[PDB]
């Protein structure tokens, strides 16, 4: 109509169907009901003192020693951030209604990419920290220090590549609900659907991208390799876990800590 032909006239990419923007809506809302601290993280956050995570003591495989003071402050805020992913996923319909077990193995699957990506999209340029949390903002030694090793700086610099894509909530939200619904895990009984959820969930995303319109071009794409630098990030992450857990006694991880990872 002539209506439609006047408002998309500054359009050409294909825009969220009125379905897709329901998707993307409750997805920004699980996300932004889950988020820590929500806008007001920059303000909220503490340092992690200075005089913590200098001390590597405790040997590992590739040479990077773990400071065990470093690890216990980690340690002691990653059960509700753990959390939180769960209400996250939980708060999508088409998370909530797979098997139970399924949900399980989605959520070990991708618990530590979201937890990075909420890490390095509150990076801050100014002080070169991440903020864990929206409460604890970490220095790249600390980060390494406390256990990551090189995981943390590959965290750090996916966080400073993020810092000019300018997302918005929402697409932190489609980012983890991309991230949610993959099918590279073993034991699933519901591969079609998760397959078929997350193709909805990236075609939404593709669109929801052209409707915000970037400055930066080529965006779609290299917010694609951003996905996979995550992916990355979380096989780097369950790589060394299970290096800490041959070398450390079972009483310095919090159950749930262990329950996500020791897969
Ligand atoms: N179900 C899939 C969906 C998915 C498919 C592709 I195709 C893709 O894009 C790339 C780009 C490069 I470069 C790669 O090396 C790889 I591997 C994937 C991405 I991001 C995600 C999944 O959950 O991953
Ligand atoms: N910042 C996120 C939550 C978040 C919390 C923590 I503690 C993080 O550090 C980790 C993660 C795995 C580890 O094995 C170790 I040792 C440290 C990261 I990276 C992210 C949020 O806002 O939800």
């Amino acid at each position: 109509s002539h209506m439609e032909e006047m408002i998309r006239s500054l359009q050409q990419r294909p825009e969220p169907t009125p379905e897709e923007w329901d998707l993307i809506h409750i997805a920004t809302e699980a996300h932004r009901s889950t988020n820590a601290q929500g806008s007001h993280w920059k303000q909220r956050r503490k340092f992690l003192p200075d005089d913590i995570g200098q001390s590597p003591i405790v040997s590992m495989p590739d040479g990077d020693k773990v400071d065990l003071e470093a690890f216990s402050e980690f340690t002691k805020i990653i059960t509700p951030a753990i959390t939180r992913v769960v209400d996250f996923a939980k708060k999508l319909p088409m998370f909530s209604e797979l098997p139970c077990e399924d949900q399980i193995i989605l959520l070990k699957g991708c618990c530590m990419e979201i937890m990075s990506l909420r890490a390095a999209v509150r990076y801050d340029p100014e002080s070169d920290t991440l903020t864990l949390s929206g409460e604890m903002a970490v220095k790249r030694e600390q980060l390494k220090n406390g256990g990551l090793g090189v995981v943390s700086d590959a965290i750090f610099e996916l966080g400073k590549s993020l810092s000019a894509f300018n997302l918005d909530d929402t697409e932190v939200a489609l980012l983890q609900a991309v991230l949610l619904m993959s099918t590279d895990r073993s034991g699933l009984l519901c591969v079609d659907k998760i397959e078929k959820s997350q193709e909805a969930y990236l075609l939404a995303f593709e669109h929801y991208v052209n409707h915000r319109k970037h400055n930066i071009p080529h965006f779609w794409p290299k917010l694609l390799m951003k996905v996979t630098d995550l992916r990355m990030i979380g096989a780097c992450h369950a790589s060394r876990f299970l290096h800490m857990k041959v070398e450390c006694p079972t009483e310095l991880f919090p159950p749930l800590f262990l329950e996500v990872f020791e897969d």
